[PDB]
């Protein structure tokens, strides 16, 4: 059931910005880890002498990378002087987000028809405001609002190439790599109370509940009418054997933010692969894999989705394999992508639900949760 | 004229330590980019819940990459306590250091016989101190003074493997990268007033005027007893045409900090090949190169010391050249390692002065200002 109930026309994800203290590590790093170009940047190159941010796209996947200058460069502006290129940014509270939470995603972007309707209506439905409608160059509209901690969802809207006072990156600098992301999939947060946290957001833009078919979480899925923007948010499961890794995340992290990004892949085996490569050269790791039962036990819960050697592909990687009542999903975790054990990337992709395909189609794994307790202890023989 | 005045006994540069606000990030950067292999690590896996560090090598040439936790992990800890690595480390300097500059170098690390009395002798003779010494499980003393800016010169002494409590890393993440990097030649002050740092530092260490043979900077080095330990500091030289690039670090940075890194490679060919492969793959970018007729030139100056061939190859490259009475020097540079620009790192082989080879052994490049100036207008035609 789809009640369709979205307050505002929702598009697309847009992009992910992370909060740095120094964006061109964490972008160059980003970049040969998950092969995405280097698109777009605004910095003091480009007149900007508030915030360096580094732009890296992959298919339709956008990773934003910002960090402050020292706010000496800056002392005459004032916002209607800024050289900022993105009007919301303020020294102060990116040095105590970064202080407090370590590496991570300040704003998640969604594309939406009108943001400054998107703002006023999300406002006048319980959103704590974050930064009002600002109009960029009469071309673009950004507005911010809060999401979770110190997460906001950002609204962003064309009339009608990143944003104003960016500048496309030199072909030389700009080296097309590819392991086959294309699109942001989902955006996970981690809060100490589900309920509350739920109806907040679900209150400001109609985001429904998306249909779900011992872990130490409980969770759901927001989602927009088409269903093609997806938050789910996690909670903590106290009094656990093992401690939950939501309340691990919570105390790493200060507080509540985001968990993970689930980044799509047009071919996963590709992908992980690529990433595989790169994991002690300067990439990402990945989480261990699954014992040989795990991929077993394949055979018999998706045989007529995947092919045996389709399946070994599978446990060569890691891989991970779960189903709905509608699709197929194959999902494998990344280490925590800096210091501390908070934020991880998913790599993910779906098969089936054609119409083009539905939004989170086969789920998001969680019957993973049983499945790898069930083959660890089977492979204990 | 070396009058051999140290006032301890020195040995060679030990490590240089980044402040981070991410290790992790820095770290993987700075791996592929140079070619340096993680070694060790003191972390949350290793039982310090206070700072990140993670150790690359390349030969004798360490980097030391931390960040702190959340101060919340370690709440309950004193020092007597504490659960650090590195009993100077301090949340509130560490980010306050990263906050003010940006990434960029806390300690110029140099091993010592006595870290302890080297410590008492620069204090006694005027070294500012910063951290008292601290004898690490009863094998290494470790102690810190000033040296310019927020940056401190530490001694390390070993009674007879980095630093106690950093566990050596697993072979799977221990990639053996190697691109000929072999040892820390020189690190490279940048200050407001050469004069009074030059006073402070060769006071307290008993170093000496290290012997030299319009460009925006007046400079001097220091050296240690064999020279092996060198410490140029240099000046801005104000009302320029063109604006010193000391000033410019210097606003900048905050004031004063280490400006470059120069590695000693044993194959500056092979370490630039390496290099330059990965710029635009997550790696470094290196300065715009000379002109062709700098090259051309090159066959009167070093002619003797290099063929046709290897000249052409620094061409291929854009690698320096310069000339001591002494020794030829070949140098190259990259541009900034993080957002601002401040910190770079500079790429060295030395040809000549054997007896082993002598420190400092053609100089440090000063007369290729001269030579780039003249070769950039001779290229103008
Ligand atoms: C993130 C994730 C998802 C996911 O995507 C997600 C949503 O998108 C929607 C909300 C529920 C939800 O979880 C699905 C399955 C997962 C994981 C996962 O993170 N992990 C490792 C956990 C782990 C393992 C070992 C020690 C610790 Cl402390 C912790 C798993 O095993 N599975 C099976
Ligand atoms: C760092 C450096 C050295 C060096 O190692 C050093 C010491 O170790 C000892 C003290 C003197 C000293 O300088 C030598 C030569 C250099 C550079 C250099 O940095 N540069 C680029 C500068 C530059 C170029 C263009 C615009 C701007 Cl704003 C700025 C050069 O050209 N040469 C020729
Ligand atoms: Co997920
Ligand atoms: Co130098």
């Amino acid at each position: 059931k789809n009640p369709k109930s979205d307050k505002f026309k929702v598009k697309r994800f847009h992009h992910i910005e992370f909060w740095c203290g120094d964006a061109t590590n964490v972008a160059r790093r980003f970049s040969w880890g998950l092969g995405m170009r280097f698109s777009a940047k605004s910095d003091l190159s480009t007149g900007n002498m508030v915030h360096a941010s580094y732009l890296l796209t992959s298919g339709d996947l956008r990773f934003l990378f910002t960090a402050p200058y020292s706010p000496s460069l800056s002392a005459g502006e004032i916002k209607p002087t800024t050289t900022a290129s993105i009007p919301s940014f303020d020294h102060g509270s990116c040095r105590s987000f970064f202080s407090s939470h370590g590496l991570g995603v300040r704003a998640v972007a969604i594309e939406v028809e009108d943001a400054e309707s998107a703002f006023s209506i999300s406002v006048a439905n319980g959103a704590i405001p974050s930064s009002p409608p600002i109009v960029l160059n009469e071309a673009v509209t950004i507005a911010e609002v809060k999401l979770y901690g110190d997460v906001v969802l950002r609204y962003v809207s064309y009339k009608a190439e990143f944003l104003p006072g960016f500048e496309r990156v030199e072909d030389a600098s700009s080296f097309p790599l590819d392991y086959g992301i294309r699109r942001l999939d989902h955006a996970v947060g981690n809060v100490p109370e589900l309920g509350p946290a739920l109806t907040y957001v679900a209150g400001f833009t109609g985001f429904h509940q998306f249909a779900e078919f011992e872990s130490g979480l409980n969770s759901a899925v927001l989602a927009s009418n088409d269903e093609m923007v997806l938050l789910p948010i996690n909670e903590p499961v106290h009094g656990t054997k093992r401690k939950s890794q939501i309340q691990t995340y919570l105390e790493h992290n200060e507080g509540a933010g985001l968990q993970h990004l689930a980044l799509m892949s047009e071919d996963i085996f590709r992908t992980l692969r690529e990433m595989r490569k790169r994991s002690s050269i300067g990439g990402f790791d990945f989480m261990p894999s699954p014992p040989p039962t795990y991929y077993q036990n394949l055979k018999k819960r998706v045989g007529d989705v995947l092919s045996d050697d389709q399946i070994k592909e599978c446990e060569e990687l890691g891989i991970l394999v779960d189903r709905d009542d509608q699709g197929t999903l194959l999902q494998i975790f990344t280490k925590p992508l800096g210091d501390r054990p908070t934020i991880f990337i998913e790599i993910i992709q779906r098969v089936g639900c054609m119409m083009y395909q539905s939004g989170g189609c086969g789920g998001f794994g969680k019957g993973n949760f049983s499945e790898l307790f069930k083959s660890i202890e089977e492979y204990e023989k």
